[PDB]
């Protein structure tokens, strides 16, 4: 084991804490792929829990600038000012790949403008914030998930980055609401008579579900859309994406097989996601 594995293995380490749902699929891409997808989830939750997890933005201020230090000398030794083992990783990514630097600033800038969880005025703002957290870590993977560097295959991975971002909303709604974050847009909290609080306490009604059920359908079209590109990416990658597709509808089918619970955090089995991938992997 080098330095450099053991700040790849510490990336590894976020994202199977915080991808509990999708890092079983990520991790069954080759070697090279799957570490550098490490770094740049790494990257990207740590800036996005950055300011809950120390309470101010000096952090995340710093993570920018050892950012913009490896986007201006990717080849010179940086004193990293935030993490060292997750940017000397993104670091080591960015000098055999080419990184979107521009869309780590764009996640940047939503995290340090969603810092309140002020809630969203209608689904064009949600779906903005939907691309900033996840569109853009969409954006940076593409050249790790493709040979293509064509925009439709940038487009194709943002849109799965965000359609993921929204089954998290949707698996999440309990557990964000006791963290004091509802990204339901009043728009459509109001067409619908939902108050999640009200919810929260007296439990699931008709109105809820068919809220739940209008964005999950959002989600469902859009994961059709990505699977119908699923050539874009590459054929080590493709049937990895199809896994985490095949995950995202079975979150779905476990948050509506338990009632749409506000009070459980549903998940998909392990087993389960071996036995999808089964099926999945003996077509490729």
């Amino acid at each position: 084991m080098t330095m450099m594995d053991m700040n790849f293995k510490y990336c590894h380490k976020i994202m199977k804490k915080h991808s509990k749902s999708f890092s079983y699929a990520f991790d069954l891409l080759p070697e090279d792929q799957r570490k550098a997808v490490w770094a740049i989830y790494a990257v990207c939750r740590k800036i996005d829990d950055s300011i809950d997890v120390y309470g101010d933005i000096q952090f995340l201020n710093q993570i920018k600038e050892d950012i913009q230090s490896i986007e201006k000398y990717p080849y010179e030794y940086h004193h990293f000012q935030s993490d060292r083992r997750i940017m000397m990783a993104l670091q080591h990514v960015a000098q055999h790949k080419n990184i979107a630097f521009q869309s780590f600033y764009n996640l940047i800038d939503t995290v340090y403008k969603d810092q309140h969880f002020t809630m969203f005025e209608t689904d064009a703002e949600l779906f903005g914030y939907c691309y900033g957290v996840a569109g853009t870590v969409g954006e940076v993977l593409t050249p790790i998930l493709s040979d293509h560097e064509t925009h439709q295959t940038y487009d194709v991975a943002r849109r799965l980055g965000e359609s993921l971002q929204l089954i998290n909303i949707l698996r999440d709604v309990g557990e964000d609401f006791e963290n004091e974050r509802i990204y339901f847009s009043k728009q459509r909290l109001k067409q619908y008579e939902v108050d999640i609080a009200e919810v929260y306490q007296n439990g699931v009604n008709n109105h809820y579900i068919d809220l739940w059920e209008y964005y999950a359908a959002i989600a469902e079209k859009d994961f059709r859309d990505v699977m119908d590109q699923i050539k874009v990416f590459s054929i080590e990658a493709q049937p990895i994406i199809e896994l985490a597709a095949r995950i995202a509808i079975e979150i779905l089918d476990e948050v509506r097989q338990a009632n749409y619970t506000l009070h459980e955090r549903v998940f998909v089995e392990k087993r389960k996601k071996a036995k999808l991938f089964h099926e999945i992997n003996s077509k490729y």
